[PDB]
């Protein structure tokens, strides 16, 4: 890939339906790229799904294609947000807004 200052291989998801956990994310992302790692973010005290996830791909092409196919796509009844993210910078902003701010998993501003 040529667009980033570093390779763009990691996707941040937000507003995931709380049934979309590690196995689902792997099952659905592997249709769009080679998946290396999946992580869902949980509330620090309740351990509940924040609707946030990280998916790391083998190539930048897999990450771009996942974003193209899944951004603004409805998956078990919720519209997903999916974008390339460097070092979880946007992911951790969403984490703070839900966990320590007034927002919820389905209302976090992206």
């Amino acid at each position: 890939g040529h667009m980033g200052q570093i390779p763009l291989k990691e996707v941040t998801f937000a507003r995931l339906n709380d049934n979309v956990r590690e196995t689902f994310l792997k099952d659905m992302c592997r249709k769009y790229g080679e998946v290396e790692e999946v992580e869902i973010l949980l509330h620090p005290r309740t351990r509940k799904h924040l609707g946030l996830a990280r998916v790391l791909f083998t190539s930048t092409r897999g990450a771009k294609e996942t974003v193209k196919n899944l951004h603004l796509t409805s998956v078990m009844g919720n519209i997903i947000h999916a974008q390339l993210d460097i070092k979880g910078q946007q992911r951790m902003k969403y984490y703070e807004l839900i966990v320590n701010g007034s927002y919820t998993p389905q209302t976090v501003p992206t």
